[PDB]
């Protein structure tokens, strides 16, 4: 689980949103994993506006966070998992690292700021959706 709040948005995975998100809906992708809802406080992360491909990631089920190379923004085949089928991801980048399912949610960030969120893994593997395009989430 987990969320980037910037000003008065909340950012999350698409298959982790809940009612409260769906019902102030501000955008919604499915090709990329995303979701976001607006919120009533203001948040304090800050998005990165660069093309870094080396950050630092949270990790749930390690409770760490670890520094990784990562691709840049790409469509991506991602295999079947309990909340889409096989099928490609686009703006996915993807690194060498450990995750599992409800590490889902934790930020991928650079010396610039947030970059993204756990979206997929297996096997040593760890994808984010990027968030560096969505230019409007720093405006009201
Ligand atoms: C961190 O995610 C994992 C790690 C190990 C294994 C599996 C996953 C979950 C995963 O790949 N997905 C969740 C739904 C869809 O976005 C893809
Ligand atoms: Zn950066």
């Amino acid at each position: 689980s987990g969320a980037i709040y910037v000003g008065n948005y909340r950012v999350v995975n698409r298959h982790l949103a809940t009612h409260n998100d769906w019902a102030n809906l501000v955008w919604e992708d499915s090709s990329r994993d995303l979701l976001v809802s607006s919120t009533t406080a203001q948040g304090c992360d800050t998005i990165a506006r660069c093309d870094c491909q080396t950050g630092v990631y949270y990790c749930s089920s390690r409770r760490k966070h670890y520094p990784v190379s990562f691709s840049k923004p790409s469509l991506i085949f991602v295999e079947a998992s309990e909340y889409y089928p096989a099928r490609y991801q686009s703006h996915l980048m993807l690194a060498v690292g450990h995750s599992e399912p409800g590490d889902c949610g934790g930020i991928l960030r650079c010396q610039h700021g947030v970059v993204g969120i756990v979206s997929t893994g297996g096997n040593g593997l760890v994808g984010f959706a990027d968030v560096r395009d969505l230019l409007w989430l720093d405006e009201e």
